């Protein structure tokens, strides 16, 4: 499935700001979708990206 969209929906949480960085970015991070198999594994990678706290 479009693990991508559903990995975004988490964002919302979050607010306005984090969710726009997976919405650019749709070719770095679908990648980690067929990494890891993992949600705790991706959004470990966006702390220290943007540095949503």
């Amino acid at each position: 499935m479009a693990g991508f969209l559903k990995v975004v929906q988490l964002l919302a949480k979050y607010g306005s700001k984090a969710v726009q960085w997976a919405w650019a970015n749709k070719g770095k991070i679908l990648d980690w979708l067929n990494a890891g198999q993992a949600i705790d594994w991706v959004v470990s990678k966006i702390k220290q990206i943007l540095g949503i706290k």
